[PDB]
DNA sequence: GAGCAGCCGAGCTGCAGCTCGGCTGCTC
DNA sequence: GAGCAGCCGAGCTGCAGCTCGGCTGCTC
DNA sequence: GAGCAGCCGAGCTGCAGCTC
DNA sequence: AGCTGCAGCTCGGCTGCTC
């Protein structure tokens, strides 16, 4: 058998054929692994080329639940033409028609079992050999009782002592996540993540390999398997979205010791916990937090640029951004959906995801007409932090106070953004999960911005009205769809929000011509499927796209005699009309507003203003926390300023003799009264909490003292600095005048940043999102 | 017609297919970019559109049809006749290679009336894509070229804005830039953009590109030279090429681009003597390394990269991320994913790897010596480490400073070679080609290296003087043999050429030849490959298998019966090869092309591997004379300083400094006291400063010396611990002038004491298969 | 009788698959 | 009038291919 | 609203700290 | 000499004023 990308066992289908291994690795790469340490002959007896043979799963394996229908049970033609499951098929021996109940029929594959080798990551032990495992329950569940199906158990995260060579290895990230926090320091650790099999070093390889029978474990069936295998791969989504509201439920210590003393592991039990566990990381990845409308990439890819960025603006190469993100935020994934990511986040045509990108595009990045899929590749094209809009948006101060997501024991992305305004809302969203759909319709800025000042400025005569509102979750206010960068029209009926093209009738010429199509239609997607329809083409002989770049023109011309048989063989409703009906020139802007909660897990909203209300919270209390910790740092920062006066004011009076060292002079600092500062605390106090704070700024020493440069010591920069002290006490009134408003703390400043917001979208909407 | 990567004009092939213009681009992205112009209702009729406007994909390189032609009439190789590329070009065009296309009537049988190559402005772009280009028609339709059926979109390279100025300055050959960056007083009010390709430009700088679209389409024309041009460049004699690629490109006069930019009309072989020759020249100091460092212009970014990268912490980094890193401070103007495969390429260490002593650290599977380092890791999985111990012994950090750099985009780069502590372009494996000449070299013994360099410099080493009596006259007096490290075979001289050698062990019962070695860079699986391809071998054989280990070779070869006698007789024994040597090829020979790129540019074709090793040697003998003059002349400045701010201290409380009101009035007091102005950036950092501009600035004059000092330097300890230091630099200083007056040359000693720093390293390396834990 | 392939550093690009639900074609 | 596949998006898993250039090897 | 200037803020080198 | 985690230094960016 020569199946593509396999290499047999010498022993493969011959008299010894049931003593070999098939290891079925993620993909070339880790492929390149196992060979590594399968040809070795210093390990004296690990496994060779002898009897362990390897193959490619080509990454994620197709769904063969989804792609079945039982009559027999026949399998359709995208599940019988699957290269990849061909090759097992073909290399295994299998049959379909075969149940593989006795001893003697299992006896006529070719080897005695498959051994999965897949990457530790969720997405290798729970996706793809959850979807393998599915595939063999499918068809021969026989041979997963009698121990068919092995796998392979390696670590994901090694994290090493600086004075001990055996390092402690983690098989869940979770395992690491909490086993990290609750540790005193890492100073003295490195940790490292496994992307994939082939990120193993020589000595760890031979580790693995020495010891490589100690580390296979036989899969197992019991009754709870068939029902979850249904739940987990079967085609009722609503079985997902019943399983995936709840966390992942821990194995009990008298299980795990089970399992590790005689390495067998049930079907269920990975299951509930390796692909449940997927389940749930991928629905936190690509479904958006409604706090501020991003994904955990998009969110890095912020957080990234940010740092990138905001110091110095000069533009960089998408894959070199892609490389600081990486690197920066701990980017645990393939550099190529980064890069994808990074690209579609700096998009700005008409019906493009983003109304706010968060980086100007500088180059190639796409038209309506491709759904932006005409986008230059990542080496040519370059982006650029939206800054204007960003600060506004997104404020500095700020994100010194958010929850904070922690990647291999150091700080990543925060866990969540929370943007003045309600970003979630303000924007175009459409992509599927695990379990549930994730779609939402942008709207209108004049909506938000009457709805979130109604909420906030005392003044409105609405204020006291929307407060009583959203205590009972009724709606006062409207939130229309926007209707930026489109030309058509948007109407109501009943619940209902649609979306409408625009065209002109020459009865004369015979030309239909479309000069808008509805929301979010790209252009050549739309020509072609009006050419796939047999039944409109009978009466268009031409279709010609004269459309600009990002304005629409489709001269439809028609054929002789057929605009009176149109509008018998389309009605015409009283929501749409024939022509409407016949140039398809209408959508429906269903949504599917399904987001991730700030702790985790799904959750399914009902109207953007639930979103909204929502949201609300969250800013509102960042505005307290924020000026809360202002006020405790010019508190603390003005007694430096002041010890530091009251110092040079009598420099020549304390140093009245020659002190040896410098834990000398504070001995006559602190008897002098100044007190031991954490200077370095005190002027970058970064993620500090007020309560840590306050107790690690005044046990501190005297370096602000010691580092004091003879320069201020001069006259005109004491009144520098004593001005200064002005500034700060100035500010510290303010501050807490600020905190003692109504209807809360920080209102007016609010209120000053959503018009800073408004400002910078009106400038980017002015210059096309360039700011040039 | 249904081409792909084509998007018709409208008009193409109807009544009006003479008004129509094809549009070239490199591939996708550009193609792109050509739509986005060609769909404005904004511009035009200023502009074209897709009424008379067609794009097709280039498909980046096109395949040199002048190589795959024979005369019999002319025949077109069948590979040439496949290639997609050109077959839609053809196709698109109604191009027919049995018409002459000399009269009107024929050419207007095509389906447009012109082709216009919208290549990128990089060299790769005008030079070589567009060359091969009009090579194509010039070898099929020379006519078409004549009449003007072949034109080009003229488009920027580099632009440079001005902070004040809306309209930018833009150039279009990166050397142009080059020289007016030079006679620039500053660029710090400047942003440099260099467009690699079209889909760089942005939506403004397209606009502006379409309504002038006509004023920037060229039209070739052909000359009586063009045709020998056009042989030299792309023939099937690289010899010629070795010919026009031995002198700089030579510029087009003032009145040569005035004519041809009032017509728009550009002859072939200007072109050719311009734009392709920049390329291949470009080429060859891409490809071809430099003999002083042995390193390509991607492999000295990816080094001086990596110190950058890796100086503050040599944590570990993912491949596609450190290239990143790389691409955007290194200032690489190509693409992605060839930095990334040249990193990973520069970080294997396998027996018959390129590299002996690698620069990084490999952490993953980089690849095997039995599948040539094909099977590594995609650069997302593997990370590289800075191989610290011997980059720091190897290329000393004092030298970087010194040594001449190449400026892109305006700003510093990587340096323009490396001089390191031995000579490195003869001590690892290479084999490539270019443009004219190839590239293979066989690394020598290391030892040999170790034993002929410390005689070059060792005073007190027999025999110094012979040596130097040696190179005088051009002779070689001591062995520059080939390396066997990591080699199980032996190596053996017949001629002019080595050989290497595999090992083979006969068992005559079970009638097993067992390979225990191959020669060397020979990779396993391939050389298994070639032995099943061969009938005549495989008469004898009944099977092959392959039982050696990661990094040694067992090779089963298990005979058919009674063919052990057969092989003996249907072979040869030669007393240089042995009949079963030569019938399991078991047998390399160890051709050399010893051609390399000199300092500030250009080819130079090497004989021995003596005379590179002595190039090197004036370069870094000198190196540390420049070196050990300059901290001369920073330490004297140092201590100037350091004394300076004792006496201050002591002088302190005298002179009280609150006493004053602002900072430059406490500098007049201090300079009357007689304290030095000194420009303390520059003493404490000289960076790239040469002693000439050191001296010359370094007493502009500043006095922050003084007004820096934090209180704690008040202290006792601190003024101790400033005398003390004191001390040190005038002891350092006074070792310095030793050093300068040392024979045969300046710093001979610190030169052995490093040759035993790198050697140190080479050996923990080799102790700890470069991994170094 | 050329052609195929190998290297490095470059110029371009291309697929398989998962998830969900609305629509539209298709099919029976 | 009622069944399937097909498509699509984001974010993921995993890969593939055509070229130039110089010389030497191999088979053919 | 855009120059001009001064000061702020954190990204990312510098320089102790602990070696070996 | 020689990492490397901290702290601290730098300068492009903001922020104020003025024109
Ligand atoms: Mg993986
Ligand atoms: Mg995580
Ligand atoms: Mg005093
Ligand atoms: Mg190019
Ligand atoms: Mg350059």
């Amino acid at each position: 058998v020569d199946v593509d990308k396999y290499t047999r066992a010498r022993n493969a289908g011959g008299k010894r054929a049931q003593d070999c291994m098939l290891l079925a690795a993620e993909g070339d790469s880790a492929l390149s692994l196992l060979r590594t340490g399968l040809t070795l002959g210093k390990s004296n007896p690990g496994p060779s080329f002898d009897f362990c043979g390897m193959i490619s799963l080509g990454g994620v394996i197709m769904n063969a639940c989804k792609k079945v229908t039982n009559i027999i049970m026949v399998r359709n033609e995208q599940l019988t033409n699957n290269k990849v499951l061909q090759g097992i098929v073909q290399v295994l021996g299998l049959d379909f028609n075969c149940h593989y109940k006795t001893q003697e029929e299992r006896a006529k594959l070719r080897y005695g079992c498959i051994v999965a080798c897949v990457d530790q990551d969720l997405d290798g032990c729970g996706k793809i050999l959850g979807l393998l495992l599915a595939y063999f329950h499918l068809f021969w569940p026989q041979l997963i009782i009698h121990g068919f199906v092995k796998r392979l158990l390696t670590p994901l995260i090694r994290v090493y002592e600086k004075g001990k060579t055996m390092p402690v290895e983690f098989y869940y990230e979770q395992e690491f996540d909490a086993w990290a926090k609750k540790q005193t320091s890492l100073v003295n650790h490195t940790v490292k993540y496994y992307k994939g099999l082939a990120a193993h070093d020589t000595h760890e390889v031979k580790s693995m390999f020495k010891h490589f029978d100690n580390m296979v474990y036989t899969f197992t069936l019991d009754d709870s398997a068939k029902e979850l295998f249904h739940i987990y791969f079967g085609g009722e989504s609503e079985l997902r979205k019943r399983e995936l509201c709840t966390g992942v439920v821990p194995l009990t210590e008298t299980q795990t010791q089970s399992i590790h003393s005689v390495r067998r592991i049930p079907c269920s039990l990975h299951l509930q916990v390796d692909t449940k566990a997927y389940k749930l990381d991928a629905i936190e990845r690509q479904i958006p937090n409604f706090l501020d409308g991003m994904t955990r990439a998009r969110r890095k890819i912020l957080a990234g640029g940010v740092k990138c960025f905001a110091s110095n603006n000069r533009e960089r190469k998408v894959f070199q951004f892609g490389g600081y993100v990486a690197d920066h935020m701990f980017y645990h994934h393939g550099d190529m959906s980064l890069n994808t990511s990074i690209i579609k986040a700096a998009q700005y045509y008409p019906g493009s995801s983003h109304l706010y990108p968060v980086f100007i595009g500088i180059g190639s990045f796409g038209s309506r007409h491709l759904g932006g899929k005409d986008a230059g590749s990542p080496r040519y094209i370059s982006v650029q932090l939206a800054s204007e809009f960003i600060k506004t948006m997104f404020p500095a101060e700020d994100s010194w106070l958010l929850p904070y997501v922690f990647e291999d024991g150091q700080r990543a992305e925060p866990e969540y953004y929370v943007p003045v305004l309600p970003l979630a809302i303000m924007e175009y969203g459409a992509n599927p999960s695990e379990g549930w759909k994730y779609t939402t319709w942008a709207r209108q800025l004049e909506d938000i911005l009457a709805l979130v000042r109604a909420y906030v400025d005392k003044d409105n005569p609405k204020h006291e009205l929307l407060h009583y509102a959203i205590k009972h979750k009724i709606t006062i206010l409207p939130l229309r769809p926007s209707n930026y960068n489109f030309k058509g029209h948007l109407k109501r009926f009943g619940q209902y929000y649609y979306s409408y093209g625009t065209y002109d009738i020459s009865e004369q010429r015979n030309i239909i011509t479309i000069t808008e199509l509805p929301l979010r239609v790209p252009t050549v997607a739309y020509i072609e499927s009006i050419k796939k329809s047999s039944n409109r083409m009978t009466f268009i002989e031409e279709i010609i796209d004269y459309s600009s770049s990002e304005t629409i023109e489709i001269l439809v011309k028609l054929k002789p005699n057929s605009l009176n048989r149109i509008v018998e063989e389309f009605k015409e409703t009283e929501e749409q009309d024939s022509i409407e009906n016949f140039l398809r020139l209408r959508n429906c802007l269903h949504s599917h507003l399904n987001f991730v909660k700030p702790k985790g897990g799904i959750i399914e909203f009902n109207s953007y203003y639930e979103i909204l209300y929502a949201w609300l919270p969250y800013r509102r209390e960042l505005y307290q926390k924020r000026l809360m910790r202002e006020h405790a740092v010019l508190k603390l920062r003005i007694i430096m300023e002041t010890a530091i006066v009251r110092y040079i004011n009598e420099s020549a009076e304390l140093n009245l003799s020659h002190y040896e060292d410098e834990k000398e002079a504070s001995r006559i600092l602190s008897e002098h009264g100044f007190p031991p500062l954490n200077h370095t605390l005190i002027i970058s106090p970064e993620f500090a909490s007020i309560e840590e704070l306050n107790q690690k700024a005044l046990q501190g020493c005297y370096t602000y003292i010691l580092s004091l440069q003879a320069r201020e010591l001069l006259i005109a920069a004491k009144t520098r600095r004593v001005e200064k002290i002005k500034k700060m006490q100035a500010r510290l009134d303010k501050v807490e005048q600020l905190l003692q408003e109504s209807p809360f703390p920080g209102a007016s400043v609010w209120l000053e940043e959503i018009d800073a917001v408004e400002k910078a979208i009106i400038k980017g909407r002015n210059t096309q999102w360039k700011f040039h």
